[PDB]
């Protein structure tokens, strides 16, 4: 009985000196952006909002919240397969990004409402 006042905590493995620099990396959160961020961001990931995401590579836009389909099963002489995240934005920082899937495998708290 004791030592467990939150489930979810913030392993801090990237935060730190994540050092992504620019879009040569996968997105997620080592990531430090802001509402607006984001809102390039999918420019600058090669995405922009959508009616319903679902595709390789194009995704959702909402508000403190995108939704980001996460990168495939992938094979050289053959590519298939689709997965996709939501992707939350947490103050100026990235809040989290999770494989809607299972919503478990990274998994972090939502945005609390203004």
């Amino acid at each position: 009985m004791g030592s467990s006042h939150h489930h979810h905590h913030h392993s801090s493995g990237l935060v730190p000196r994540g050092s992504h620099m620019g879009r040569m990396v996968n997105l997620e959160p080592d990531m430090t952006i802001s509402k607006n961020e984001m809102v390039k961001l999918l420019e600058a990931t090669q995405y922009r909002q959508v009616s319903k995401m679902t595709r390789p590579g194009e995704f959702t836009v909402q508000a403190n919240s995108i939704e980001m389909i996460r990168r495939p099963f992938d094979f050289p002489d053959s590519k298939e397969g689709q997965v996709r995240a939501r992707l939350t934005f947490d103050g100026d920082h990235l809040a989290t990004i999770v494989n809607m899937e299972n919503n478990r495998q990274f998994g972090f708290f939502r945005l609390d409402p203004r």
